[PDB]
């Protein structure tokens, strides 16, 4: 399925080239521009654990998730991955725990040492 495919066929987008964040572009976005550090980014996403369980979805809340890019307001894999996206792009990210929640995990649903799969849509980005 999609998590296996990004694991085996994804692109390493880390600057360390340690395979910690792998990406596949699923829907090509608009133009060439990617968001800049500090931009307000608006995303829709779904996240799955490596046991197949959905742990989160913004679609199910009928509102996007909004954060300031590159500020550590989200897991490292998202700061790195969203920074590569064009407006309107949909991608898959496969995130090793060192770029996610590490040994701590995140209650209620994310265990220790968890590799995470996300589908992410970059809806918009805006500077301030
Ligand atoms: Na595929
Ligand atoms: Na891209």
């Amino acid at each position: 399925g999609a998590p296996a495919t990004v694991t085996e066929q994804g692109e390493d987008i880390t600057s360390k080239k340690d395979r910690g964040v792998l990406k596949i572009v699923k829907r090509v976005g608009n133009g060439e521009e990617t968001p800049m550090i500090g931009d307000k980014v608006y995303v829709h996403y779904k996240g799955k654990l490596s046991n197949g369980k959905k742990f989160d979805s913004s679609h199910d809340r009928n509102e996007p998730f909004v954060f300031s890019l590159g500020k550590g307001q989200v897991i490292k894999a998202w700061d790195i991955g969203v920074a590569t996206m064009k407006k309107g792009e949909i991608c898959h990210l496969l995130c090793k725990p060192e770029y996610a929640y590490g040994s701590a995990g995140s209650l209620p649903k994310i265990p220790s040492n968890a590799t995470l799969f996300f589908e992410i849509e970059l809806l918009d980005f805006k500077g301030e």
